[PDB]
């Protein structure tokens, strides 16, 4: 009833990268290392690079699922909020319930668990472009950390695994989220108060 969130590298040395955007008031999406804690705005594009030691086989997979970071939340299944999945901003795959999209990939596929209710979006894993170490992929976050009736202020946690065509575990990173209007300064504030 509550997915793993330990970190395993697995056989192929998968884990996630950041990119290093900043903190400035402007700044739609950045990373905190020291909190290993993302800020973003809201339906901002969200890059995640999905590094690896060896390339794994045709058909592995990249999973992303939110859950609360609080024990006594876990359980909860992490949705949009009544208003955001009223809103019509549909794009035309993902289901209007699901807080985490993938933004221009046409094989991204959401899931709705039948038994765990949980959403999840998965994509097939490509082959790094020339001239690239890694593949990156951006994600969308469509409701905000603060929406009633939703998170309602409670911090998540974002789970990626690798899995094999199956579904079975081959690697897993997390990281928190927080979605928010100005990112730049959170990650400061956030920053500051753990010094
Ligand atoms: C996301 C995570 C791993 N991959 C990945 O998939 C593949 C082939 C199976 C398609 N090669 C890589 C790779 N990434 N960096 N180097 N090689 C994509
Ligand atoms: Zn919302």
């Amino acid at each position: 009833s509550v997915p793993s969130q330990k970190t395993y590298q697995g056989s192929y040395g998968f884990r996630l990268g950041f990119l290093h955007s900043g903190t400035a008031k402007s700044v739609t999406c950045t990373y905190s290392p020291a909190l290993n804690k993302l800020f973003c705005q809201l339906a901002k594009t969200c890059p995640v690079q999905l590094w690896v030691d060896s390339t794994p086989p045709p058909g592995t997979r990249v999973r992303a699922m939110a859950i609360y970071k609080q024990s006594q939340h876990m359980t909860e299944v992490v949705r949009r909020c009544p208003h955001h999945e009223r809103c019509s901003d549909s794009d035309g795959l993902a289901p209007p319930q699901h807080l985490i999209r993938v933004e221009g990939n046409l094989r991204a596929e959401y899931l709705d668990d039948r038994n765990t209710f949980r959403h999840s979006v998965v994509v097939p894993c490509e082959p790094p472009e020339v001239g690239s170490d890694c593949t990156t992929i951006h994600y969308n976050y469509m409701c905000y950390s603060s929406c009633m009736g939703g998170m309602n202020r409670r911090p998540i946690l974002t789970i990626i695994t690798l899995e094999d065509s199956s579904g079975n575990l081959l690697g897993r990173d997390s990281f928190e989220v927080r979605v928010c209007a100005c990112p730049g300064r959170d990650r400061r504030t956030e920053e500051e108060n753990l010094r």
